[PDB]
């Protein structure tokens, strides 16, 4: 039923855009049904947990049926801001990440007839219509505001988590604009330390705590929950659920992950990076350091055997276990004074305990 | 003075943009040097136009002591804020049509140590600074809501233009996410109503329509003025100036312009194209056609050579002068009751008129 109404507003919000697009843009058919494909494509094809989450704490609070429909239907707005948002992220991570597939099927800047130039602009479209969507519901709505100033932080964060992300094989005091540099050989930047910032910026605050804040926002509830123990939460699961990404990314098949991998050969700092390095033997470290950052697929091979050659999935496990209790005791801490949003909080760590995606 | 208490904002604004980097984000001071060269090399160099009509427009328009100064610095706030949006498009810009000089300054991601994929997000990260700015300085101010709402739209609408402008090459009948073509042979779809299309959409709005918004808004002056014969002037002005780009692109020298034209081999639907087309004899249109989209050398001067003996000047100076007596009738129409605004008009239309650069 969440997933039932939350379709009916995807509807919606694509009927009022496209729609407009022709009677306030000047746009021709062609282009109108291209964007529809776009938008279909990059938004839709996902389980939509983000999007979801914001419905589940909004619906979770909100404890004159009115009341409960516009709580409602506002929550699978912002949950569609926030699907719309990791659309427009995933078309420019996938660009720059050079990857191949996304979802079972080709990424949006590999469609045959989607030139580069254009996708970065879907891109762009896509964070435009965010904007677009809100501005259009949430027009006379009290938290207009704070919806807008909290959304665009989060969006800026993980702006500034990217930068973290796309700039760790540099060592960064080689880092000059006027003046080029290679990938690093000596990887002293690979850090677990330069790894949690990377993660808790990137990924933990706009998969985790934006979906949080938003429900709770249109639920007139936010100044109920303690959001430091809230946002202590949020980067915790935000972490662990990058943790698994970078795994997946290397041990999970590519159909049951609906994308081809492009970490080891982005030499990307991922998790499996920094904890083979930091436990890794001198020559471990050193055919890694010759094998690592290439497209060849000897050399790709070599750093997968590597991995398991190194049993980093010990090293997982014993970190699942970790978070997993240290999530445990947060949400106590939380359901302490705000039950309703505590059972949603575990909702949501359920959905990424162990999963498998 | 006003170049300089703009500039003196514009350090206010960096100030505290990478000074909460520093703390807030967790950024080390390699990253913020490397954001800051960015910040200066995108933002800077230019001849800040649309940033200073935006303080012309408002100070023209005040009619006690702070007030006045107040009503300044938010005109350079939204001066910035435009600037900043303009550095947005320019990095996404020069990747999309691949060009290789800015303002005098290699592109943004033709720098030695820019990869295009950081490059990419860094663009992201000058429109992320827009909303930043603007919450931080405008958070009390009344008009805050609209000002933004009013920002995102034009921003909307330009990613829209320039989504006209990447597909204007191709037949949009063909047009379809799934299956590519080549550069439209027989160039139909290049007709001056496409050409205005596109022109209103990518330039008018953003370059002309926004700054007198905003500078209208900071002053509190918005309903005091006609919007539907101000709209008329923006994209009237917004045409004519975009069309003074295109041919800058063909005919004005490099070391003057500040950059190297990318029209002739992107196979863009310029002014100097579409009018050449609705002009030109058989033999003329044909081996355009033959030479047009091209970036080889000979080809590109080919194509220069059909648009002197094409005599596009004429076309030109007729048209300006066209557009030179539409201007100033509505003008005119301003400054029956709106004479302080339609002086601010006169300033802006003065500086595109006859520009060189
Ligand atoms: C959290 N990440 C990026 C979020 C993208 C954030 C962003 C911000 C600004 C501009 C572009 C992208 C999402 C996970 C990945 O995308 P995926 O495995 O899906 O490719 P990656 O492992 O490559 O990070
Ligand atoms: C006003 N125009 C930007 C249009 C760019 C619009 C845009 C860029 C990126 C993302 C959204 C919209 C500026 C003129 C050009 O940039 P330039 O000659 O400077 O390269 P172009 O002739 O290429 O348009
Ligand atoms: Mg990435
Ligand atoms: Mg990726
Ligand atoms: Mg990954
Ligand atoms: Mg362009
Ligand atoms: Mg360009
Ligand atoms: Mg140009």
């Amino acid at each position: 039923m969440p997933m039932q109404m939350f379709m009916q507003v995807y509807d919606e919000i694509q009927m009022f855009l496209l729609e407009e697009l022709e009677l306030k843009f000047d746009m021709d058919p062609n282009r109108v049904r291209y964007l529809r494909k776009m938008m279909d494509t990059t938004c839709l094809g996902g389980k939509y947990n983000r999007g979801l989450t914001v419905i589940d704490v909004a619906e979770s609070l909100l404890s004159d049926g009115a009341r409960r429909k516009r709580v409602l239907h506002d929550a699978c707005v912002c949950g569609w801001m926030i699907e719309f948002l990791q659309a427009h992220y995933l078309v420019e991570d996938d660009i720059m990440d050079n990857s191949v597939t996304r979802r079972g099927k080709p990424c949006w800047y590999r469609h045959p007839d989607v030139t580069v130039q254009c996708a970065i602009n879907d891109g762009l479209l896509l964070k435009s219509w965010t904007h677009m969507m809100a501005m259009h519901f949430f027009a006379d709505r009290p938290f207009l505001q704070d919806l807008l100033c909290r959304f665009n932080r989060v969006d800026y964060t993980t702006a500034v988590g990217q930068l973290y992300d796309v700039t760790s094989m540099f060592d960064s005091n080689k880092l000059d604009p006027d003046v080029s540099q290679p990938t690093t050989t000596d990887f002293a930047e690979f850090t677990l330390s330069n790894y949690k910032r990377i993660v808790k910026y990137k990924t933990a605050y706009y998969t985790y705590l934006l979906p949080l804040v938003m429900g709770l926002i249109v639920s007139e509830a936010l100044p109920t929950v303690d959001m430091g123990v809230t946002e202590e939460l949020a980067m915790l699961m935000g972490e662990y659920f990058q943790v698994q990404d970078d795994v997946m990314d290397c041990f999970t098949p590519p159909e049951r992950l609906g994308k081809v991998g492009t970490d080891i050969q982005d030499a990307k700092c991922s998790w499996l990076a920094v904890t083979f390095l930091a436990k890794a033997s001198s020559a471990q470290v050193a055919e890694f350091k010759a094998n690592y950052g290439s497209g060849d697929s000897e050399k790709v091979a070599t750093v997968r055997r590597l991995y398991e050659e190194a049993d980093l999935q010990g090293d997982y496990v014993a970190y699942e276990a970790a978070v997993a209790e240290q999530v445990k005791e947060l949400i106590e801490k939380l359901r302490l004074c705000s039950p309703g949003f505590a059972a949603s909080v575990e909702t949501l760590w359920g959905k990424t305990y162990k999963r498998q995606k």
